[PDB]
């Protein structure tokens, strides 16, 4: 079973990336299973709904009393050294909240880091049906 661990916010960096203190060390975390429009994307720069996805994640992790990280069952870091995880703000998964609001798509999935995949796809189908943001 996955297990949540306590973490402390350092800085939100973008819609899909947060800097956090994990087990004493500063680490950059990439949110698992989701792709947000970015403000600092490799090629295009500041895509549409990028500033909005980015403000949403920031508000949510900045206003939390408790932040927790939940690693999946596969690799826990990507090739850039970023932690790969589900992030929770007072019990609410940030990854799902973004998708539920139409501020993210469900990424291309890579087994076995896919535990909450179905859960996320269910929220994504709902945000599309509601025609929210990215889906508007």
């Amino acid at each position: 079973k996955l297990h949540k661990e306590p973490a402390t916010l350092i800085k939100a960096i973008d819609g899909d990336t947060v800097k956090i203190m994990y087990k004493g060390q500063p680490m950059t975390f990439r949110l698992l299973l989701v792709d947000t429009p970015e403000t600092k994307h490799p090629k295009k720069g500041v895509e549409k709904y990028g500033p909005e996805a980015s403000a949403f994640t920031k508000k949510m992790v900045e206003n939390a009393k408790k932040l927790e990280v939940e690693f999946d069952k596969g690799q826990r870091t990507d090739k850039y050294g970023r932690g790969l995880a589900y992030i929770y703000a007072d019990g609410k998964m940030v990854n799902e909240a973004l998708v539920r609001q139409g501020l993210a798509k469900v990424a291309y999935v890579y087994k076995p880091n896919n535990t909450h995949e179905q859960h996320l796809r269910k929220s994504e189908a709902q945000a599309k049906k509601e025609k929210l943001n990215i889906w508007s």
